[PDB]
Order: C-alpha cells, then structure tokens, then sequence
C-alpha cells in the first residue's frame, strides 16, 4: 500500500552519461554503443543562439573540437553528424555499459523518468508525463541540456527524450533521440508558443483507481455517466474527451476493483464539478494525471 | 526552473541489491563489501511473526540455510549474526559494486530516497521524509522488505533506512542500517500505535522559498510575525514548533530570495489561517513538507 511519484531505478542511464564539450559550451551526452547523442546547440555560443544556422556552424567544427569525458575518462570522436536537432559523434570505444536500449518516440500523454544531470554528472530523477501540448513540466537548469527520459522494459531502456530548452514560461523542451522535437519548438533563442494544454483524463481516471486500491474512496459515488456526457464536463473543464480507447486501457483497473469505467467517470464528474472540499486523495487536493492506466498496474503489482 | 520531487540517482544502490531467502521467506538483503543485510523477519513463516522469539528461530538456521542471489550469481555464506532487528550474513566475496557508503540514523522530518525492490530486483526510486512520529509514507507490497533509503554526498551513499513492515494504517515501518527501528516498532503481527505525526514546518518554509525561487509569490504578503505568534499557530495547526535551528538552516534561502524567515512565516502563517483559495503553489493544491532546506538549496542550484 502507499502511492508515490516513482521513477524508474536510473543506475541504466547513470552509466550512458558523458560531458560534452565544443568551444565553451558544456552539455551532458548519452553514449550508447560507439556513439555520443547530445543536443546540436552545443556548437552554439550564446551570441550563435540568436538565429543559429546549424549547418554553417557545424562546418566550422572537426572531430577534435568535440571534447568528451565519461566521467574521467576522455574519448576520441572519430566521426560527426547532425540529425535534426542532435549531433551524433562516434567515438572509437563502445560503452561498456550499454544497457539494451531502443529509441521511441512517445505519445502526449505518457510518462517517463528523467535522469536530470549536469556536466555528464547525474543529480537526481523524476517521473513525468509528456504533457497533451507537448511539453514537459521538468526541474532544469542551466547546463541540463542533454539529459535524457526513459522507460524500462524488464532490462531494456527506451530512451524517449533528450533535454533541449526552458521556454520563457518556465516549461521544458526537447526531442526524441533522433533529434525531433516534441511540439512545434526549434532550437532557437526566440519566444515561441506551447500549444494550449489539457489535463491527461485517462491518467486522473487510472489515478482514482490506485486511490480506491489504496483505501482512499470517499469521493466514489451513488452515480454512474455516458462517454457522451462525461464528455461535455471534460470539455468544460478542459480535460482530454475520453474514448473507448482509454476506457478499453482502463480495464484492468475496472476488472481489479470491479468499479466499471464509467462509474469512475461519474466520481471524476462529481469531483470536476464540486472540487475536494477541502479533502485530498493519494496525499494531493488535486487531480493528479502524471500516472497512467500502466504505471498503476505496475506500482500496485510490483513489476522489477 | 521547475520544482520537482526528486530522487537521488539510485545507480549505486543498485548494484548492492540481493535476494535473501531463508526457508519459504524471500526478501531484499544490502550486499555492501562481504556482508549482506537484511531484516531479521526473513527468518521466519507466516505462523512465527505473531509472536517470533528471533534468538530461538535464528538458533534452528545455519549458514546454508541463507540463500543469496545477486541477480544471477550465488553468494556463499560463511557467517550470519543478528544485530536487533537486522541479519549480517557474512559472505566469502566483496561485493565488486560497493559504492563509498555509511550507516547514518537520521532525524525525524529529514529526506530520503528510497530504491523499492522485489525478489532482489530494483522496481522503482521515490523520495519521502521520515515524518515526525518515525513512520513513512512508503509505496510498498509484500515481498519489498529490505528495501532501502540512502541519500547520496558526491559519491558516498549514506543509508538510512532499511524497510521492514507496513502498519494495519498503510504506513510504513522500518530500521536504520543497525536494524534499530525507528520510533516506537517492533518487528511482529501485532497492531501498533504510530505517534501523532505532524507537518514539518521548517521544510514548508524552504518549499515556499523553493516556490518563490520559481516564480509562484502569489502568497507573499505585506506582513510580518514573531517566532512566539507563529508558534501559536503551528500549534493551532499541528506543525513543529519553529525554532531559531530552523530559522538558522533557511538562512541561505533567506539570503537568496531576500524574505526574512519572519516574513516568509506571516505568509506561511496566512496561507494555514486563509487555505490556498482554490491556487496552487508549485503544482501542488497542498502545503508540501518533504522538501529540506538542503533538498532545495540543492535542486535551486544543480548539485551532482
Ligand atoms: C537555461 C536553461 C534552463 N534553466 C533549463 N533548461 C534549459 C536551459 N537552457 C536553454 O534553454 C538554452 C537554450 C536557449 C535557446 C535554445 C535552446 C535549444 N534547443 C537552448
Ligand atoms: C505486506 C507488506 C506490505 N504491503 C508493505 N511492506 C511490508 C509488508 N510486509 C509486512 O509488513 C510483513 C511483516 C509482518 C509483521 C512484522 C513485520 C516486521 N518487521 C513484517
């Protein structure tokens, strides 16, 4: 019993982290194999990040201008290539500790754990969701750029994200490990927009499942509801309008604790419309949506 | 920018988790140099935990009964030694991952990460706060005893928390690395009475320092208060006594933010009179107080 913020054990990535360093800028790489992920900005000065051409600044680099340190160890860059918004820098030694690792490309909506590092050095890890615009709520400063999201799989890590920009609004940015950026972000110094964000139904609905599961079930009701007119509330308290694609994910949960989907959703309702009255759930007065239907099942089933 | 509920990187753990099994008990054991920890209960069945005398049970085991796999590999024990309520199994191999540790007892209100495992298999990392009345409010199933807390100085782990029990409340019971529990516990099926517990103050004040750090200063107020008047209120309110130790600790976030603790307290004080009026303050619709004033003078300033 008991519900928490669990991330996933982050020793896997721990030994991936490298420094990277091109001129005087200093970010943190993933070394998978022979090679270096890290975000192309590094090859940015801060004058540079003001309109950067990416392609004219990497011409101007070699192989030897990329400095990278494991630790205390120093690597030798042999090769040098940038995809979208990463650079790829292939070094002559495969990581010893590469873990089994697979690059994927997550939904808005899903959650992962972010190894939150500096200089390559790992400081601490937290769990997160991918929010519905594209953005991560992270913990982040200055010198965080290349630290990764992931999830795992028994012993595989799908490294999901890599750490790009703090948009002016205090949010995170950032791409999958091919260098695509989630949303409609480049990286650049310029203010851009984050698409107007929604709260991950699915998730607040896999939540008030772990809550009953845990004992917490005052907010349970004499009431049940419709897609239809769960959906108008959803809409008027801007949440993602549930599908029967959530609600076929939220059936194991449903099955567990014999509370149909739509009876949750009727509590969800009463809880949109009334608030907690002074009340909380799973240690929070709010409806928390950074767990979803697999992180329940997981953290109520204890999956290592 | 961005405040999160961050773990230690729990690589160092990691590679220090075993499973234990002695009989039909399976559980966690520590593998740290050539002696493995464990709780003292994995000595006995469902049956003995109503009123185990652990002298006589432990005198019925002998070396070989201790099973210890480190995942894979099979541990060779050649010594085993009670020390209240933990097992010391002596072990013919240094474990190879021993990080630089200490066995540290921390006080009540302090934070920990803690690396829940199952069958010798990390599944998760959280952080918590040893609350006042020596409880935590864990995540944890059956199978998760010998999980541990640790907090982490550069490279030296110091553990502090050995997971035994889950209260008929849900809450979590365990030990320090010498097996002496923490609070009033005892390792048996018998109800048992945790303390009052009530909210750490001082770790509300830095969480608020934290907050205005990011941005959230909708709770700032033109007021003032006096450690006397404030105390009548944390009273009021069930939250610690603030004392001058308090104050002296919050200094640094004091000296960052220019809020004289006082004046942080008359919006502390405001906020416990008034409620959070439908706001938040960092994502969180609650007062939170797992954050030390270390936690967020290290998250504010990216310590690795
Ligand atoms: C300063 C900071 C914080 N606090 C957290 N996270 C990141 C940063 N760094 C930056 O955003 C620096 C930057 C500037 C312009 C574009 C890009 C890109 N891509 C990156
Ligand atoms: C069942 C469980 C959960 N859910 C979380 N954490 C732990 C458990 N295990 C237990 O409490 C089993 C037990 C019983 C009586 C005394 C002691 C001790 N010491 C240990």
């Amino acid at each position: 019993s008991g519900f928490r913020k669990m991330a996933f054990p982050s020793g896997k990535v721990e030994g991936c982290m490298v420094q990277v360093t091109c001129g005087t800028t200093t970010l943190n790489g993933l070394w998978l194999d022979d090679v270096v992920y890290c975000p192309r900005h590094v090859i940015c000065t801060s004058e540079d990040m003001l309109n950067p051409n990416y392609e004219d600044l990497l011409i101007r680099k070699s192989n030897h201008n990329f400095l990278v340190q494991a630790g205390n160890v120093q690597l030798r860059v042999i090769g040098h290539s940038m995809q979208n918004c990463v650079l790829k820098l292939k070094v002559d030694t495969a990581n010893p500790k590469t873990p089994k690792y697979k690059f994927v490309r997550i939904q808005p909506g899903q959650t992962f754990s972010v190894l939150a590092c500096y200089n390559g050095s790992p400081s601490g890890v937290y769990q997160c969701a991918m929010r519905p615009n594209f953005t991560i709520k992270g913990s982040f400063l200055n010198g965080s750029c290349g630290s990764v999201g992931f999830n795992i799989d028994y012993d595989c890590v799908s490294f999901c994200y890599m750490h790009h920009m703090e948009l002016p609004t205090g949010v995170h940015a950032g791409t999958d490990l091919e260098g695509n950026f989630y949303g409609p972000f480049v990286d650049r110094q310029t203010a851009q927009a984050a698409g107007t964000d929604t709260t991950i139904t699915v998730n607040v609905l896999a939540w008030l499942y772990a809550a009953v599961i845990n004992g917490d079930r005052w907010f349970l009701n004499r009431f049940t509801t419709t897609l239809n007119d769960f959906n108008l509330v959803a809409m008027k308290y801007n949440y993602e309008p549930l599908t029967q694609d959530h609600v076929d994910i939220l059936g194991p949960l449903s099955a567990q604790t014999g509370i149909a989907v739509l009876d949750m959703c009727a509590s969800l309702k009463e809880l949109l419309q009334n608030g907690m009255n002074g009340r909380t759930i799973l240690g929070s007065a709010l409806l928390e949506d950074e767990f979803t239907p697999f992180d329940v099942v997981r953290q109520c089933s204890g999956v290592t």
